[PDB]
DNA sequence: GAGGCGTGGC
DNA sequence: GCCACGCCTC
């Protein structure tokens, strides 16, 4: 019933589900179980979601596609940034 | 662009 | 726990 806070000397930080903190203590560890097998990258994250993210910079994978114009990118965020330059 | 990070619906 | 959205920082 307990609202999930970090218990090491310095945190506090609390969140609102038990897999935000869980992510939250991969940092005071250094625990980062993800792995990315492209050749030569070696980067690890302790989220699976910033995998996924991270691997379409090697898989050219750019599912939101700008309407206005023929640009694409990997992430959402990286869209609605180009549509400002399309006002 | 890319990584770190907080959040929420399922 | 997954996955995606969105913001912050560089
Ligand atoms: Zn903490
Ligand atoms: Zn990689
Ligand atoms: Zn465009």
């Amino acid at each position: 019933t307990a609202t999930h806070t970090c218990d090491y000397a310095g945190c506090g930080k609390t969140y609102t589900k038990s897999s935000h903190l869980k992510a939250h203590l991969r940092t005071h560890t250094g625990e980062k179980p993800y792995h990315c097998d492209w050749d030569g990258c070696g980067w690890k994250f302790a989220r699976s979601d910033d995998l996924t993210r991270h691997y379409r910079k090697h898989t050219g994978h750019r599912p939101f596609q700008c309407q206005k114009c023929d640009r694409a990118f990997s992430r959402s965020d990286h869209l609605a940034l180009h549509m400002k330059r399309h006002f």
